[PDB]
């Protein structure tokens, strides 16, 4: 039953942050801003109220293409292969709806339900592919899987929102690839806690979760190769206005300010170390697993050393951890998600209760947590 | 040559928001925000990072809901019929990729490019209106013209991102009702500046504007009858999950900051007295356009009385209004916007300079800006 890792890292972290009211472990729905980018933010709109909103956004060009590159430098694509969306679903359906010719598709069972419905929605066949009882990818069979049956892309969540599983990536995208099959990859939980430099062809992920960035801002990256093949939905492809299908694809107001925020929230990450954060963010799930490997009504789903910092809880008296959710918020002031089966219905025959907590957290908070949820009603 | 009516809203409206490093006429292209509404949007953020980002967005319901309330009241719909969307191009797609069985469309020649193009990128057959040389529609021809040529919906800009004209809003959608004929409006400029209770089936505009509020923010409103006939493009038709189309279309990440941030910027407006605020811009208009009636190489585009704050420049020497903005700018802080033919394909034979100052827009600013037009190279 081994201890807690010491780093200034966990206190940094915390303390450029507003403190919490309760104790808040849900960065992998929401997490929290630092004061930085708050005001970076602020500071944006600020701006454009003084210079004028659109030479105010011209002026921010640097800190957006920052947080490109910075993206960009995660996932191991050029920072003019990035773009700025509203969020990884606004992202899916950018590069779902522009996908040329055919429209097949593999993807995990576990696969996040609203992505399945953008998949469905752009008309893709969608195939699962092989996985082990805890729902991570057999690369082995997927590859053999993918020879003898091709498919047009694959699809990988590299990582759930509903479960802490950190899927093997960087090997499906090889097996993939030596089947001359494309990766999209939905980092949206994954960029920040897990080496996302794996050779996808397309990425995408979220401002607000592990980034801890503002909300309203997604990244969707795509190699050239892929970029260029595409076929935006808007404008129409009869297109007078000569832009790239990129430009295409970042076309619509937003807000400007709240990137400007993400580039900050990026940088910070990088700032901080990307791959010092992502071994606490792991050591944050052992110690979590650790510490809830002993609660009635509740049984830890994750392998304890999966390298992530989502746990997951499936209550063992049909307990709804909706109501527990909204119970630990409203009583001791604990944020958690509570993961329906709608978020991955072909995986999920029970929903279960999401920690994901960031590198700020304690083993007295997650003790805390553990108590509060044994007095749970 | 008649002088300006002295109003404390001028000068209440200035004074509520940063201080204006030059001069800024784009209100028209993106306003100003209040300290108020900038800082409930830091607020939001901050109180994200406070108590969780889904339980502070659940928090903010009420001030949410104000803001539909407010623009609902504003265009003579229902709170419940408003939708939050990332702005008028979002609205326009999110509506007319929803549109059922046929889909033909009158619009004005007027009609702004990015429309048209979402229009036909959603495979609407798209006639033109009849109009007189400034544009404004023929409400009677247009009657005539629909009652023996049916259209699947009519849509109307009721002001035009390039021109000043007040398009006659509400006759109009009494002529397209009496011949049983939906009307869309395009309120992004309209909403604000025009009297926006007319009789619309849907109307959308967007927050950065004449209401001053984030950008990312734009809303659409759909009559019950309407939005019920309507089909979200995702999730698809054959849903599982149990929402009204409203839901649909409003669901997906977003800055709620910047949508409380907008519902503030609402408040302000109805706080300041709508019918006072419109009744200004259009003195505005007045002022703009007797103070410029007077400059060579630039030719006042509207008539004098047209309501509206949005002049318009045509150059009569050859002059590229890109360039003069871009100079007005560089040079004397004088913020303005350049209205490319892409703007209005198939009505402007040639682009133009556009002043959009708000209320506190002096006569002495409006002089200063005849001045530094002259001055320009
Ligand atoms: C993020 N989502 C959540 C609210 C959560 O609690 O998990 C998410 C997204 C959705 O992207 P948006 O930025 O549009 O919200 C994408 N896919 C995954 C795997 C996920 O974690
Ligand atoms: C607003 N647009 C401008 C940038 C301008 O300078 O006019 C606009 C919109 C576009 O909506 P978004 O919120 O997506 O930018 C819609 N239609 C009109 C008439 C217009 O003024």
């Amino acid at each position: 039953p081994r201890g807690s890792h010491m780093v200034m890292l966990a206190q940094q972290w915390r303390d450029a942050r507003p403190k919490v009211a309760g104790l808040h472990l849900d960065s992998g729905a929401c997490s929290r801003q630092s004061f930085a980018v708050i005001d970076a933010t602020t500071a944006h709109a600020r701006h454009e109220a003084e210079v004028g909103g659109y030479v105010a956004a011209e002026a921010a060009t640097p800190a957006l293409d920052a947080g490109r590159a910075a993206v960009a430098s995660l996932i191991g694509f050029a920072a003019s292969d990035v773009v700025y969306t509203s969020g990884s679903n606004h992202a899916i359906d950018l590069l779902l709806s522009s996908w040329p010719g055919k429209r097949t598709l593999a993807c995990l069972p576990g696969e996040f339900g609203p992505n399945l419905s953008a998949m469905a929605a752009n008309g893709f066949q969608v195939r699962a592919l092989p996985v082990d009882d805890d729902g991570r990818v057999l690369v082995d069979e997927a590859s053999h899987e993918l020879s003898a049956h091709p498919v047009a892309l694959v699809h990988l969540t590299a990582l759930a929102s509903h479960r802490g599983i950190a899927q093997p990536a960087a090997e499906l995208v090889e097996a993939c690839h030596n089947a001359g099959i494309p990766v999209v990859i939905d980092a949206a939980q994954a960029l920040g806690h897990l080496d996302c430099n794996v050779g996808a062809d397309a990425v995408y992920s979220s401002s607000r979760k592990w980034l801890a960035g503002p909300r309203g801002v997604g990244v969707l990256a795509v190699r050239p190769e892929l970029a260029e093949r595409l076929q935006p939905r808007i404008p129409p492809s009869d297109w007078p206005i000569p832009m790239s299908v990129l430009e295409k694809l970042e076309l619509g107001e937003h807000n400007a300010a709240a990137r400007v925020g993400f580039s900050v929230a990026v940088g910070e990450h990088l700032a901080a170390g990307p791959t010092a954060v992502r071994e606490r963010l792991a050591e944050v799930g052992r110690l979590s697993r650790q510490v809830l490997a002993e609660v009635d009504g509740w049984r830890v789903v994750e392998p304890v050393d999966q390298p992530t910092a989502i746990t997951t809880l499936e209550s063992t008296d049909g307990a709804d951890p909706a109501s527990v959710r909204s119970w630990l918020i409203a009583e001791r002031g604990i944020v958690t998600t509570a993961c329906e089966l709608a978020r991955a219905p072909f995986e999920m025959r029970t929903p279960v209760l999401r920690i994901s907590p960031h590198v700020d957290v304690t083993v007295d908070e997650l003790e805390q947590f553990a108590a509060a949820l044994r007095e749970a009603p």
